[PDB]
């Protein structure tokens, strides 16, 4: 007896995805472009179409018990939250918005209407993050007060300028539908399908597309919530597109301590874009950090344990393999699946997924924090946050913010020359509460904070 | 009685140096391109004008005492090497050299030829750095551990591919005596005037523009030597041009102790191409650690000093200023022409210059060496690096080494394709001595090293 999924943002991911579902029932497919998504629509051929989620969710919310979104970051949010207020389920890719209120807001709603929810971090669901866990709640590394953290990405190009050309909208593509709540531009391909990871108001760079798979391990192991310190510093830093490479460092206060470790104020540091945690000590000469596009080096006070993406193969530099008390549940089925189950119980009964929004809705409070500290980066300051009010506490009110719009060097009879344009300054206080609260082009609307 | 000076490579940075000069004789100009360097040329109507060093050497080395050299980096060994052969003093701009093994023939040379000498750094003969070094070894900030550095360079493009078009050597430029001792390739103007710094065969990126001027207190105030360890790590890694982003760490074994400060081994990162260091505690927020290009955080056990650039205005976290004694020598004369005091005193009561190569030549086997640490990262490993052999101890003689020539990411109709060209995979360990000691193309030869 069978849930009834609709699907949004299918022409990706989302195709993997609804193929997990398929034992199920996929009844209301809808994606913004015709032509990328062809496909998919064609191996449902029951499914109703439609390429605006909110003519689909009208005519047929009250056929649905699910909804799957796997769009572009910035639509995440909206989709799912105009969801659950309606009694779904709601699957969601990650990241799983693209700022820190909508995180709140989309944990919160969890929350109050009682839904199965699941971000799409699989490697949540995986074996190798339950070792890292059961190994350091059994005290196998000690206490850990230093992390670091890493990815190849990004491995497509960022760094761009806004297209200076024309194009126009495909008959195919619903160029609206898909700026959604952002501020409107001119269409160009550069932004859709696939390449809006690296543009500020789509996407999340590589942290929203690597670091919710990464940093997992981190965040549950270290039973990590808000941290109170951030910094970031980056390569050339633009205005509308992601940089290069970043560097990150974040700080969480002391937790509760667990019987066997204790659970210390501790430092995350995040590399990326080539950039490389130095090797730890003890590490055999020629062992690679990477394994599966990242790695975690957990440092620890008697051992160094190590992990790679999806916390995949984790292993401690001394040599030893411990065999730890077994302490979390075993995934049988698959990530989609187990949302699945989770849907089928009874709000009171329910054993939810591994990625419920109660504690992904926190870790992606992380992830995407990183954007912000590198975007405030010019304040040349520790940034402090204040988590249970979203809003950092140490921005002076005169304070500005400029980015590079586009570099300008030349050289000219061979003396060179270094222009640049700058944006014009904006008050740094309300470009760091626009970035963690976003105002809503017109005709777009979050449902309210609850509690 | 006047310095009578030749001058090789006058028309960028040559050209101001040559300007320091001036009160001497400056008889003898090798530019190899004749345009750019027009203005120098006639600025000094009497002298005998070149565009080959080795011509202008056999005509006018017999009437010379003195040679200034401002080449490209690839070159400044082997012109400085035949000229101190020749018993004639030599001021080189940095970096010294493009490999190790130059810096050390040329630090040998001078010793055995008794000359003065003087590397290109002229923060060398600032008084910032005299206060930093005075501070430290009266104890001022206690041990020292862990030193953090970094420059805003590169502000130009590097990441660049090999042109791809051809243009024709002007009659103004000499091109074959720009390659020297180097691999030839067809001509273009990516490569001269200035713009070599981003090409390996030619120069070393942001650590030869900056690193000379931003790591010289770190050197001397450490009264460092050989490193023991190197590694690093970049942004896109090409076979021809230096990237656009790179972190080393240097370590360094533990030295004599002084009297008033303890000197235990020591880390020294460097940042450059946008990345910082952490803030240090204690620190102002809204302090910028940039300061004229760079900074310096000497991390100490009871204080923390920091620097710009040249070792400008340093101070320390705490709000003191230290009033240690005076032990260096104050420099009254510029950069330039305190080397040439030392080349008219008698070699056994030579007061050095501030950049003599006694000191400078070890100090650009460090800068230099960080070169090797970014391209040999593939090998991911600590590098272990024996000093007095000038060579890597912990490479494997069955690994190989490959760069990307030229990434090949695009995005069709929507999926994207993650292409890459690489290098032909040569070994690791030639592949290092090689960058360590370059192959002299033939028709160059560099002095025998001295017994
Ligand atoms: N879990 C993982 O392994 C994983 C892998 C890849 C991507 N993702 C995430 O999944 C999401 C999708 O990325 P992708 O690479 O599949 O993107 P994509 O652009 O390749 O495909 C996304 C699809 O959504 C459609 N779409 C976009 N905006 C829409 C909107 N507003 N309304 C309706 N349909 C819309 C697009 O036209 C497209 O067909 C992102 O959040 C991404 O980071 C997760
Ligand atoms: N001390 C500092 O502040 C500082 C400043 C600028 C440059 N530099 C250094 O000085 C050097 C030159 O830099 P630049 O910006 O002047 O370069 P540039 O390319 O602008 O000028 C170099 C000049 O030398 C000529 N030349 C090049 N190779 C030659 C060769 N083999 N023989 C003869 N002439 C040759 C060039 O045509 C040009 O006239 C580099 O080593 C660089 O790092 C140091
Ligand atoms: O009227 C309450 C809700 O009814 C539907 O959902 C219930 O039944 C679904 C079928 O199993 C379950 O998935 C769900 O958990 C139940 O609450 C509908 O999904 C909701 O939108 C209504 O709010
Ligand atoms: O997280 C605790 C500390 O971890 C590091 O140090 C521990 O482990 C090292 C090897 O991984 C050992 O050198 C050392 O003995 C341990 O203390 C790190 O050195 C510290 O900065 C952390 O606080
Ligand atoms: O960087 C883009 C994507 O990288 C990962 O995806 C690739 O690697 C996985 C491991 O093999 C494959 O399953 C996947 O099919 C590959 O494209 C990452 O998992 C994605 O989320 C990133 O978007
Ligand atoms: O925490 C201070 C230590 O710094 C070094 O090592 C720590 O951090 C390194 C990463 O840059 C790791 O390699 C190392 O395992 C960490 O403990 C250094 O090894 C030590 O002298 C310091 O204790
Ligand atoms: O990411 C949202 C927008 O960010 C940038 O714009 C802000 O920053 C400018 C100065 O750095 C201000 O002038 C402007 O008011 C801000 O909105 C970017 O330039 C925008 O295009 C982005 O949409
Ligand atoms: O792109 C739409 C608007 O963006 C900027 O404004 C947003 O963020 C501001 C802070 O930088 C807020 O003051 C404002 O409420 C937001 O709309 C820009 O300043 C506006 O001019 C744009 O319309
Ligand atoms: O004739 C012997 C040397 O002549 C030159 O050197 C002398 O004259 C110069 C005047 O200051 C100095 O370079 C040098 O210190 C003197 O030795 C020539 O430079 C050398 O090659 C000869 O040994
Ligand atoms: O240089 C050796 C150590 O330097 C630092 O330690 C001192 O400086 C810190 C602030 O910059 C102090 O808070 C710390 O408590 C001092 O001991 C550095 O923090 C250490 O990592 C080095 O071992
Ligand atoms: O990276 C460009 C160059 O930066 C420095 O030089 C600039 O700034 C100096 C003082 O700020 C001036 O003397 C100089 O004229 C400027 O070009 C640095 O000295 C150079 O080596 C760099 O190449
Ligand atoms: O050395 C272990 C310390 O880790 C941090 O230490 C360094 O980095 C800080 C910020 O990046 C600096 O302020 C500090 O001076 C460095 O030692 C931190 O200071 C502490 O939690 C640890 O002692
Ligand atoms: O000095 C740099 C030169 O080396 C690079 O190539 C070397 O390494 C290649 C693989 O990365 C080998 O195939 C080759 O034998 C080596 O010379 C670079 O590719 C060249 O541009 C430079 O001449
Ligand atoms: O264009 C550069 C020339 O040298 C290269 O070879 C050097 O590096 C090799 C290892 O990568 C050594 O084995 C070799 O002896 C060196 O000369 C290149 O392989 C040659 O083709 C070029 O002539």
């Amino acid at each position: 007896d069978k849930l009834n999924i609709l699907g949004v943002g299918i022409g990706g991911r989302g195709s993997s995805v609804l193929r997990g579902l398929e034992s199920q029932n996929i009844i209301g497919l809808c994606d913004v472009d015709w032509k990328y998504a062809d496909h998919v629509f064609k191996r449902y051929p029951a499914a109703k179409k439609y390429n605006d989620y909110r003519k689909m969710f009208d005519e047929m919310l009250k056929s649905a018990d699910a909804v799957m979104v796997a769009t572009a970051d910035h639509t995440h949010a909206i989709i799912a939250a105009d969801a659950m207020t309606a009694g779904k389920h709601v699957y969601v890719e990650k990241p799983l918005t693209h700022t820190v209120y909508e995180s709140r807001l989309l944990t919160k709603l969890a929350d109050k209407y009682k839904v199965a929810t699941q971000m799409g971090n699989q490697g949540a669901s995986d074996e190798g993050v339950r070792k890292v866990c059961e190994w350091i709640w059994n005290g196998e590394i000690g206490e850990v007060r230093k992390v670091e953290t890493f990815t190849d990405r990004p491995i497509w190009p960022q760094g761009l300028s806004r297209p200076e050309d024309d194009q126009r909208i495909p008959k195919t593509l619903n160029w609206d539908a898909f700026i959604g709540p952002a501020p409107y531009r001119p269409y160009n391909a550069i932004y859709t399908p696939w390449n809006f990871r690296g543009w500020w108001d789509f996407g999340t760079g590589a942290l929203g597309d690597m670091a919710c798979h990464i940093l997992h391990p981190v965040f549950k192991g270290l039973k990590l919530g808000y941290p109170t310190k951030v910094q970031g510093s980056s390569t050339l830093l633009l205005n509308e597109s992601a940089p290069m490479a970043q560097t990150v460092k974040f700080v969480f206060p002391a937790r509760d301590n667990m019987p066997k470790v204790a659970m210390p104020e501790v430092e995350v540091y995040w590399y990326d874009g080539g950039l490389k945690p130095a090797r730890p000590e003890g590490l055999p000469a020629g062992k690679d950090l990477n394994m599966a596009g990242g790695g975690v080096i957990f440092y620890g006070t008697k051992d160094t344990l190590i992990c790679g993406c999806y916390g995949v193969n984790p292993y401690l530099v001394s040599g030893r393999v411990p065999n730890a008390p077994k302490v979390l549940r075993e995934i049988k089925e698959s990530h989609q699946m187990d949302w699945v189950r989770a849907c089928k119980e009874d709000a009171d009964d329910r054993v939810p997924s591994a990625s419920d929004f109660s504690e992904a809705g926190p870790f992606n409070e992380m992830v995407v924090m990183g954007v912000l500290a590198v975007r405030l980066q010019n304040l040349n300051r520790e940034l402090l946050w204040d988590g249970p009010n979203m809003r950092f506490t140490n921005i002076p009110d005169d304070a500005t913010i400029s980015a590079v719009i586009k570099d300008g060097f030349h050289i000219k009879d061979g003396h060179p020359t270094f222009d640049k344009t700058w944006t014009d300054p904006v008050n740094a206080q309300q470009f760091a509460q626009e970035l963690i609260k976003h105002t809503y082009r017109d005709g777009w609307k979050l449902p309210d904070m609850p509690r």
